[PDB]
């Protein structure tokens, strides 16, 4: 479980997610993105169901600001962890950019990522 | 921001979001839901842009809540993604995704999508 | 429905949606956008539940617009999915997805998501 | 192009989509779903960019009512057609169910389907 989630994971774009699942339902770690106006690692934080039944529900957020670059945007991934000998985290994500009120209608992208555990 | 964002907010359904914005970009607090398989408060954690642009744009942010506390566990989690817009009548406009843990056969229908507007009233 | 749904509607941005609801479930009409790379009217086509439940529920519906007319082509399309709720002050509440045609390298960022509320005013 | 889109396609769940792309940007056809409260074929209608640049943008809708069953819901797929010797239509979809006003918050599911051409 906790053992299940904690580790290094990669998505289909070549991005890397390193996470630790705490006994209280916390997720903490770092994210390194292959795409966008990003470079180096960014802090992530999230939550997971620490007493799952079925996959395990979880979610996390990254604000794309570090000591090197600021894209003025944040992404949230919502999904579930599924274990076995082909462990995966399947998600859908929302990326919101800070915009003026007149451009807010086009502030949010949606997509999906699948993570494989190393 | 932190300043602006820190406080007690309410959405249109009447749920309450109590948050603290750290100088560094962390969001921490509690969420109390008006709907769904929930009772009492739940922990939330998130991140926000601690150095927004100076051209008039909103501040990007996001947070998550897993729906498990000492009273009940819905085996699900919601993530909110959006922007804080300050001023006389500040608001946080968001879109959200709620994923439930399902078997493989029901994975196609695991996630709901919606939108919430939070104010200080 | 058809009756209820047929008419001229406006969203919060001021775009205009002129629709006809057929007895059989078809939606046909024109859309004029207040924002984006668009000018004039565009054709839309959709479907709706022509025999909704009688328990007080809304009527499910959806429609699409490709953004190409005789004046301009944005190489994109939006789909709206939602429900019509009748009454004294009828509304259509929707969520939408706008996909642009992109190269393979930019496919990850091809689709925007949002929400629109349409009224008769 | 038009030739490109018109045909029979299947998704990862085993559902079938039969569509004809008209010269005016119309899409018409039928959909047979492998999942949900559905049976037999349903009418679909949509639109596509008839003069694409990059993939070709398109979208379509199905209301899940036919002469045999009514689920009181509709799905819209938004995506793009990409040709080659491995032709595909990649989409994201929204499924909305008719609900009472008190349950409207949970009326809409979101997902993604990839279609392969037969
Ligand atoms: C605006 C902005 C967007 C961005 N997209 N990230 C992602 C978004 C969706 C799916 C995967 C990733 C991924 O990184 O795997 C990354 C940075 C750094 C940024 O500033
Ligand atoms: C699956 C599930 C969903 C749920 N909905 N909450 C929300 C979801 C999206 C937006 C707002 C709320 C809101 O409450 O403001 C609450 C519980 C307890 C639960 O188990
Ligand atoms: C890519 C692109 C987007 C666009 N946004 N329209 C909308 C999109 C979503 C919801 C409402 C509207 C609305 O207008 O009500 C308009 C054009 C012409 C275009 O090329
Ligand atoms: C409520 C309801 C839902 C439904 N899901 N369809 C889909 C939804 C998302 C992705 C693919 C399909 C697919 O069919 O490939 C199908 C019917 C018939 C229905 O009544």
């Amino acid at each position: 479980a906790e053992a299940g989630i904690t580790g290094t994971w990669y998505n289909q774009l070549g991005s890397t997610f390193i996470v630790t699942a705490g006994a209280d339902g916390a997720l903490t770690g770092t994210y390194e993105s292959a795409v966008g106006n990003a470079e180096s690692r960014y802090v992530l934080t999230g939550r997971y169901d620490s007493a799952p039944a079925s996959g395990t529900a979880l979610g996390w957020t990254v604000a794309w600001k570090n000591n090197y670059r600021n894209a003025h945007s944040a992404t949230t991934w919502s999904g579930q962890y599924v274990g076995g000998a082909e462990a995966r985290i399947n998600t859908q994500w929302l990326l919101t950019s800070g915009t003026t009120e007149a451009n807010a209608w086009k502030s949010t992208l949606v997509g999906h990522d699948t993570f494989t555990k190393v």
